């Protein structure tokens, strides 16, 4: 409010310091090094950058290469369009059989998701135990604000499911508010009112131009250690040949590369649980037991409703928030193509028609799994990753609430004009996939398992409290941090890329902090 931002154009001004990796005059010593160019790496690179050499390393191209990425219209796009290695999206499934994607592209996991905008829970910095200065928290989210975040526009099909969640006793009616709180709200969006995709990238904007560097095609492949410190990295380019870039002096070298990236990175370079890495005649450099533990993937599970007459496509902005379950929609047109992972497998009914995509998400969650190395020497094998969903009773009993009160959704004046048949039962809606279920808790239970998806908002790995201290410093290790979704157990609101945007400049200026 006041200071969000504006409705205008991609910024893409800080192409005139990106270069492609092949270029060797890249090598050599700066004061910090980023891995990884998304969501918490570009505002910290950014922030670093307004008084020291900073090198950004990325793995995927600029999205320029790929416009779909830069319009709400094309957020499907990008995810029906099958992975080659160098597309923004990266497909993968993890052990479970739940299909998913990861971002690679200069901007992360922004210039794919959803673009909805939103603030930690205000509980979540206590809860953590850290010492966070909560000024310059909010400080933080408002130079980020300032930057991609704006009001949405009304949109008929979000104004509809506000009325449902409200109807339903999603209470009470936030308004707009960019806070995760109980109630009904409409949420902020890095979407602009013209459509336009605004994303972390657009941070780099804020950069000192005279002493920030971005590499894109750079695939990270091996952090180099030196008293243990971290002092560079090994990448290569997109030609198969291999660099090396070092930090200097009181320097440092931060991962960002995400919760698949980061514990890979550091599982192959030595750091992690000492057997595992044995037992691949992985040399280690620091041991600790919970490099690739604790990954966490909050479950999505959903229903989707086909309209008689056709609704209006949009994008998620309006939020029904409690404590154990986070409801939102989503309408969509029809296609032939799915989009990968919007449906948790490849083999899911094809809708003909506009339909509504009603969702709840559950919070934490409390089943964990784990990151693991399909290759030892290979950063551009993706890891496997399982994520074991609905393994705590907690998690199944909260989903079963949160199903439970989407059948109260479909049930809302609000929702009824959505139906096929004037009946009095959520039956007369028309489903794509399987319906809700019978009233008693092990027919929820049942529906809860078989249909999950996942909510894209995985995170662990790297924990704080497990691989590092509260100033996200690796502990055992000088010179080495990491800093995105890869550090919490549990979520800091219903859709975080807010609060990873904050912390990549929050950490960078309390890194300056620290230096000075
Ligand atoms: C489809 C989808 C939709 C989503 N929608 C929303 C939404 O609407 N709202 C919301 O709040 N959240 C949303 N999320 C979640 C949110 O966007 C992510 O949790 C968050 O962006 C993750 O940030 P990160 O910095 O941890 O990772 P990323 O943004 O993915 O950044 C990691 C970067 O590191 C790069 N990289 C990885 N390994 C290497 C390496 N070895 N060398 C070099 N570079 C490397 C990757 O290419 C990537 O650019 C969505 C997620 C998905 C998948
Ligand atoms: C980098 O250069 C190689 C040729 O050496 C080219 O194939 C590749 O597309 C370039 N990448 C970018 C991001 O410009
Ligand atoms: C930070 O902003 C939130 C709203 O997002 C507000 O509730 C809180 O009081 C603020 N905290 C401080 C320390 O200013
Ligand atoms: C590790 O190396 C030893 C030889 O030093 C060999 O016996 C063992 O099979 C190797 N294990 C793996 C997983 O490569
Ligand atoms: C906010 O976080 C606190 C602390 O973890 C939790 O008790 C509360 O339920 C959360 N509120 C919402 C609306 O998610
Ligand atoms: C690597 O992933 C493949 C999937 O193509 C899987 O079949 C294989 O078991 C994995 N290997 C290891 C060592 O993780
Ligand atoms: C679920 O998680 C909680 C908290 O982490 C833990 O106490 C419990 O043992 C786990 N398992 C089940 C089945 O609740
Ligand atoms: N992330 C996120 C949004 O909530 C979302 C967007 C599309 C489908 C499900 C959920």
């Amino acid at each position: 409010h006041h200071h969000l931002a504006n409705t205008s154009a991609h910024d893409f001004s800080y192409l005139k310091f990106v270069y492609n990796a092949t270029d060797t005059s890249l090598e050599g010593s700066y004061d910090y090094i980023v891995i990884g160019g998304g969501t918490s790496g570009c505002p910290l690179a950014a922030t670093l950058s307004e008084k020291y050499k900073v090198l950004l390393l990325e793995r995927g191209t600029i999205a320029t290469e790929y416009p779909n990425t830069l319009t709400a219209d094309g957020f499907a796009y990008n995810l029906q369009q099958q992975d080659d290695g160098k597309t923004p999206v990266e497909r993968f499934v993890s052990e479970d059989g739940i299909d998913n994607v990861r971002a690679r592209i200069l901007g992360g996991t922004t210039i794919i998701n959803a673009g909805v905008y939103a603030r930690a829970n205000i509980s979540f910095y206590s809860q953590t135990g850290i010492e966070w200065d909560l000024d310059l928290v909010n400080k933080t989210y408002e130079w980020v604000e300032d930057a991609i975040v704006v009001k949405p526009n009304n949109q008929s099909w979000q104004s509809v499911i506000g009325e449902g969640f409200l109807e339903a006793g999603i209470l009470p009616d936030n308004g707009f508010s960019l806070d995760h709180e109980a109630g009904t709200r409409l949420t902020g969006s890095t979407f602009d009112n013209n459509g336009t995709r605004h994303a972390a990238d657009e941070l780099l904007n804020k950069g000192d131009p005279n002493n920030l560097l971005v590499a894109v095609q750079a695939s990270v492949e091996k952090i180099l250690f030196s008293n243990l410190s971290a002092i560079g990295v090994i990448y290569t380019d997109s030609d198969g040949n291999s660099h090396q870039a070092f930090v200097r002096g009181n320097g440092e070298v931060i991962v960002s590369a995400g919760t698949i990236g980061t514990p890979q990175l550091l599982l192959l370079s030595g750091v992690g649980p000492e057997s595992y890495l044995s037992s691949l005649n992985i040399t280690v450099v620091q041991p600790n037991p919970y490099v690739g533990q604790f990954v966490y993937d909050n479950p999505r599970n959903f229903i989707n409703i086909l309209p008689p007459n056709p609704i209006e496509a949009s994008v998620v902005t309006v939020l029904g928030i409690r404590s154990d379950y986070y409801q939102v929609s989503l309408s969509s047109l029809p296609f032939s193509t799915p989009p990968f992972s919007l449906f948790p497998t490849t083999s899911y009914p094809l809708p003909n028609s506009t339909f509504a995509h009603i969702v709840s998400q559950v919070p934490g969650p409390l089943s964990h799994g784990s990151v693991t190395l399909n290759s030892s020497s290979d950063v551009r094998i993706a890891p496997n990753i399982k994520f074991n969903y609905y393994s705590n009773s907690t998690d199944l009993a909260n989903c079963v609430s949160g199903m439970k009160k989407l059948g109260d959704l479909l049930r809302t004046k609000a929702l009824e004009p959505y139906k096929a048949r004037d009946v009095l039962g959520i039956d007369g809606f028309n489903y794509l996939g399987v319906p809700l279920p019978q009233t008693d808790d092990a027919s929820f239970e049942t529906f809860c398992l078989d249909n999950v998806a996942s909510y894209w908002h995985y995170h662990g790995g790297s924990l704080v409290g497990k691989v590092l201290d509260d100033s996200f410093r690796v502990m055992g290790i000088k010179a080495l941090r990491v800093v995105d979704a890869s550090t919490f157990p549990y979520e800091p609101n219903s859709h975080p890329q807010g609060f990873y945007l904050m912390l990549g400049r929050y950490v960078g200026l309390q890194i300056l902090q620290e230096r000075s």
